[PDB]
């Protein structure tokens, strides 16, 4: 039961749970149903639930993920892909989501900045998730994992030197392959925004919106004040809560 | 939303959810948790889900799995293991459980017969549901789909003519694995029944039994008057019932 | 030292050492070096020492070579290739011949049957041993272990599934490699028997020779009576005492 | 034959030998064995063995090693690290000694300065050989072959320009990895000394310190006068002359 998924941990006065290694936080609330996600927190720093005071005193529905607990010497995730590089993590967030959730579809909310925003993207285009709006996704995503830690990255390659480079490719295009094999007819509403600064993710985003393009997929895109920090993640705060309301 | 999983289906008042590929019925009770699964049902008939006389009328909580819907040309289920010969499926009917039951897991019933007993020791292995109580289980998978089913198993082997053999006996020790990589210090509370006219279930139940006997695992056999019929099922239905109550 | 490496095992009155997992025999003589390999033996049946009581009473150096250690639940070996699929067993086994034995290159004869001889071929094809004198090797490696332990087999294919038919090619073309890579300017003495019942082995012959054919290596070759069976194996030791003296 | 691995060099009266690419001189002596590491040259000089004279006069046995033969435009050693960037070199040092040596592992002492020390450090805890007399070894080793030969970083970090930062991180943290898989039961006897004067690997041994501690193995440290340059050389002679008389 779903009491005696407890871990034990508070969260800003939230219970948190976990489900076949996938840690979240659950409140009940009404009208509509927010899904978070983490990113990618500083070496040694543990991984953060993403937008708790945004809608502690909103009584949506409230659920907040974290990515997985492995590898066990930088356990801050592996982009929301199993030790075996499949979807068995999206899998079980799929679960709890429908199970728990006491709204619509179109009435749920994914969000998410950098890795957050990518677990969003992986979730909703594999799920049908239609309402997505993050901030500064990434589209390689084995090329930014080996800018954050060279420890996850070799631990998603695994120990097979012959190996080493197929694996790489097939991490790279994760995301990107969901957007080739995503369902062109649902009516999507994805919002990217991106820090005007952030020159990397700028050119992450267009190489996502042209694999959105041939799949006949029209996104919404709004340029924001910032890099890759704090000051883009406030104004996407502002533009989430704002597009939800 | 679970209301948004249902087929549209309804079995004898219950409404049938989907999730994942999983199809399920859903009662919620209380003081115990009945969980069943389905078994082989006959050629070009509908999988059925199990026992649902012997709980509707009572007060416990009550989920009823069936099996896989592949392939399409025999949708009679792949014995709850996945297109990859993997735990996907599984992983899905435990969170189903988890999410959706309010009991702990000692106040938690699985129940089968033949591939449901199956079915009911796969999940009770993976994820330490102690009280499995079943009737004439398998123990060499791929031997019993092989004789119920050419399209199944010709399905689950695959295109490759490389890997039929290796796919084959992965299939058939399945369930005998799971035996040698569970948790031996479980309390497990498993109880086997079996027709004393079953013979060829009664050597399945000596091969499952020495394989708890080498991990110091203690089990309940019981043999009923039967077959692989009707007969047994009548006694097994009663067998749990005591137990249960 | 060579004497702190004793496993203090004792196989008909010879010491039995272990250097980085590879367990040997070694008997100090003159004259000529006899290498063996093992092997594969029966299932639950240990690993064997190979012709210990041809030479015993020859007075010639002897050392005896096992496979590898694993994988641990059918520790019969996998054909002396490393966890990695590399040489890394095959170099220990060279820098022990090199250093502990006390005769020149060609005074040196590897010996083997089946998993045995392809054992000597990896070998002398990789590290330039001139005398080889085999019976009824595999060619086709992966395929023939898919006879005899799906167990080794799986084990050597990994866990995962993206890779199988990969490493299954890898494994399957070890040896072909060996010979497509070897110095065919080397004055090669390759002996190989096979009875004239072993209808698979004889295929396999032709497969090897077509090899060594296109590298411009001439082998010797022999049909000897019997199978793959302990008749052709009677044959095969009249055969190599024979060529030796 | 050991004989038969000649060189034909010959260094101060004891001939070279080579097996698998890795170049050693061997005297055969009683009661200690001591063994050297060659460290980096100046370029285009020769690769030198280490501590000759220190142990000629000496009754015991001796064997010392240089690094790879590779690259050949800078053939100076890859930090006894194979193409492969795996152990392979490790191993057949390893098998040397082990066949060679007439002593215990507890009478065997690892001596070298420098990337000699470095290759000490390697073979010991990969090997559990307890005794490790060494100066200034390095601790960031891609960092200081940069310093000392762009031709033989670059070729250890391989032609793909991808994995070239992945590789230079494995490299580079190739000996603290050592450490923190090293066997913590084992009665360490580790020794290293420094100058006073080399500020660059006074920090390294803190480094090095650290990495210890974690792994609550107790070493011994001490400073000697000089830099890293041949004073330090001299009073480490003297220091591991007093500590093995
Ligand atoms: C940029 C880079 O490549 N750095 C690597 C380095 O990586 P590192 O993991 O060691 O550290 C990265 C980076 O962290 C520090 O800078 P930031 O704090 O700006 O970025 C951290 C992190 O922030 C977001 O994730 P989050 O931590 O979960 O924060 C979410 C928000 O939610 C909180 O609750 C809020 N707090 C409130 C309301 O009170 C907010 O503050 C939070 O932002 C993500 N950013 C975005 C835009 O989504 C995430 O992407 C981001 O990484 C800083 N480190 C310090 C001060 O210690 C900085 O120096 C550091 O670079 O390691 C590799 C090694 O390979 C290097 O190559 C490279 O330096
Ligand atoms: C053929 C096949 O595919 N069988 C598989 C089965 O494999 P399995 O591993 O379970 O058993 C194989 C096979 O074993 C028995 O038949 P044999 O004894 O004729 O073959 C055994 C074995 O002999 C040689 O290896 P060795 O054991 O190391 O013997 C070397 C010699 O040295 C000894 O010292 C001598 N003894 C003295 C002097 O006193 C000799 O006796 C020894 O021969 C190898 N053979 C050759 C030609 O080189 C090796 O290749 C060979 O395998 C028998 N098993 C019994 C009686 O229990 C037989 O039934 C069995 O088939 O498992 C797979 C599952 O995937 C099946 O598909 C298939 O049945
Ligand atoms: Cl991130
Ligand atoms: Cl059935
Ligand atoms: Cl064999
Ligand atoms: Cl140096």
């Amino acid at each position: 039961m779903l009491s005696n998924l407890k871990t034990g941990n508070n969260i800003l006065g939230l219970p948190e749970f976990e489900l076949n290694g996938c840690r979240f936080l659950y409140k009940k609330g009404i009208e509509k149903t927010i899904i978070t996600f983490s990113a990618f927190p500083p070496k040694d720093i543990a991984q953060k639930y993403n937008y708790i005071k945004d809608f502690l005193s909103s009584n949506y529905t409230f659920l907040a993920f974290l990515d997985t607990k492995y590898p066990e010497d930088d356990a801050r995730g592996t982009y929301y892909i199993t030790n075996e590089l499949d979807n068995g993590y999206l899998q079980t967030i799929h679960c709890i989501i429908q199970l728990l959730s006491n709204t619509n579809q179109e009435d749920t909310y994914l969000l998410g900045s950098s890795k957050g925003g990518v677990g969003a993207l992986l979730l909703g285009l594999t799920y049908n998730y239609p309402n997505i709006i993050i901030n500064a996704p990434q589209a390689k995503l084995a090329d930014y994992i080996k800018t954050r830690s060279k420890t996850i990255l070799s631990y998603m390659l695994g120990t097979s030197k012959r190996f080493q480079d197929i694996n790489y490719d097939y991490i790279n295009d994760f995301l990107l392959s969901k957007i080739k094999t995503c369902d062109s007819s649902l009516k999507w509403n994805i919002h990217i925004t991106c820090g005007k600064d952030d020159s990397y993710h700028l050119n992450e985003l267009e190489i996502l919106k042209n694999e959105f393009n041939i799949k006949a997929i029209t996104i919404k895109t709004k340029l924001i004040s910032g890099g890759h920090d704090n000051e883009a993640i406030a104004h996407y705060r502002e533009y989430f809560k704002t597009i939800i309301q």
